[PDB]
């Protein structure tokens, strides 16, 4: 899985992750994520990167940590 389970463990494509803990302008996937290269070029193709958070919603907040082994 490209997420942990647990805590952190949505996969959402967000602009930014501030101070490396808050989504911003988050999205979720809008195609299968099972690697980390497909979630990266996918979220890419949104002008995002890919981040695994605490909820699969955005809200705008929300928690996240960088997807592993990404940027």
């Amino acid at each position: 899985a490209v997420c942990p389970t647990g805590l952190f463990s949505n996969p959402l494509c967000c602009a930014t992750n501030v101070l490396d803990l808050i989504g911003v302008d988050c999205k979720t996937p809008t195609i299968a994520v099972d690697t980390g290269a497909i979630f990266q070029a996918h979220c890419a193709s949104k002008g995002s990167k890919p981040l695994c958070c605490v909820a699969p919603v955005a809200d705008q907040a929300l928690l996240c940590q960088k997807a592993i082994g990404t940027f």
